[PDB]
């Protein structure tokens, strides 16, 4: 076959060992920071669970999947909970450089 392939690779900067923790954000601030946050997916509870037990399971699970912000969108009923929690991951950019 007519020869003509090129391989242009170049790696010199790569260090991925930074892990952040997921926490519940105020809905107001959450919506405002969501502009600088990414969606890794929404989580849920199925079957039948205890309210706080499902919370803690959801919270750790979301954090386990590498989230920065977590929100209990639903699932705060009681036992018959088929709820959903919506989680966000921090982007690499944000408003200015200050905290």
């Amino acid at each position: 076959m007519k020869t003509g392939y090129k391989v242009m690779l170049g790696a010199l900067a790569f260090v991925v060992t930074n892990v952040y923790a997921a926490e519940i954000m105020k809905k107001t601030d959450f919506d405002k920071v969501a502009s600088e946050y990414t969606k890794i997916g929404t989580i849920s509870t199925t079957g039948e669970m205890s309210p706080l037990d499902a919370r803690e399971d959801l919270i750790k699970k979301a954090d386990e999947k590498g989230a920065d912000v977590v929100v209990l969108t639903s699932g705060q009923t009681e036992n018959k909970i088929h709820g959903t929690a919506d989680i966000y991951k921090k982007k690499l950019e944000h408003h200015h450089h200050h905290h």
